[PDB]
């Protein structure tokens, strides 16, 4: 709570997110250097 004087209001509060869930992708280090390459 940023403030305590005015009425409370946080629509995004219901989202929470504190629970946290497994990542969609492993995003682990490349087995042999990163695939992307530039000149």
């Amino acid at each position: 709570i940023e403030v305590m004087y005015p009425p409370p209001y946080l629509d995004n509060e219901k989202s929470n997110g504190t629970i946290i869930h497994v990542k969609g992708k492993h995003l682990c280090p490349s087995p042999l250097f990163p695939g992307p390459s530039k000149p």
